């Protein structure tokens, strides 16, 4: 279903200017800086065999994925090597559609495994990054990326 093309590194902030920080090897949180380091994203751009992407945490050998946990969709970080082919339902956990609103320069990320579910941060600082089916509704699911 998807075939790797290339990766590009981006800075990322949510629209309330929180950045991502890798709090622990399995925990990404969003906070306001100034202290510690912001995460950059290594965005792997794919082609169906829409902007399907994988979101790598630059320098830490981790990729974001969406999986069922219990009975709830859950965003988590997994150790994964760069993936050339995403050719199963299972592997689709790593794919997100990058949805750019070009004129405003903002971006949302929608899970391919869990359509309708969007990468989101809390309105409060120092919470985990998660996913929601109510994007931008008592959460922030809109970001600004810069190369």
């Amino acid at each position: 279903a998807f075939r790797y093309t290339r990766s590009q590194s981006f800075d990322i902030f949510d629209i309330n200017q929180k950045c991502f920080v890798l709090e622990s090897p399995t925990q990404l949180v969003a906070l306001h800086l100034q202290s510690s380091q912001k995460v950059r994203l290594n965005i792997a751009l794919y082609r169906p065999r829409q902007m399907p992407v994988a979101l790598g945490i630059k320098g830490y050998k981790l990729y974001m994925s969406c999986v069922m946990s219990g009975t709830e969709p859950t965003l988590q970080l997994e150790e994964a090597d760069v993936m050339r082919d995403i050719d199963s339902v299972e592997l689709t956990r790593f794919i997100f559609y990058r949805l750019d609103s070009p004129t405003e320069g903002t971006t949302r990320f929608e899970s391919a495994a869990f359509p309708g579910w969007f990468i989101c941060t809390s309105l409060q600082p120092a919470q985990p990054v998660g996913i929601t089916n109510q994007p931008d509704q008592v959460n922030i699911a809109t970001y600004k990326l810069s190369g």
